[PDB]
């Protein structure tokens, strides 16, 4: 399925959408991170439903100096988007 993640706290600027694409490449997923200009970070991800609950692990945390407050998701059907790719 596709996750849709909106991802809210101190997440600009520290290199979030990097790390949501390694480990989407990790984890055998396609989409995109893209910054919202709200503050938030938008993150859609294709692939086995394990997959995106493994995905939504890293979300939850960030890397360093992140502080990552929530992640809401929503779930729709994949549309064969390929690679993984940072906007
Ligand atoms: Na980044
Ligand atoms: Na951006």
């Amino acid at each position: 399925m596709r996750l849709t993640a909106l991802v809210s706290g101190h997440v600009q600027g520290v290199g979030y959408r990097l790390f949501v694409q390694r480990y989407a490449r990790d984890l055998g997923l396609h989409g995109y991170a893209e910054n919202l200009s709200d503050g938030k970070v938008e993150v859609i991800a294709e692939g086995d439903e394990d997959a995106l609950n493994r995905l939504l692990h890293w979300l939850r945390r960030g890397p360093p100096h992140a502080r990552v407050q929530a992640v809401d998701t929503q779930y729709s059907e994949e549309t064969g988007l390929r690679e993984f790719h940072i906007y």
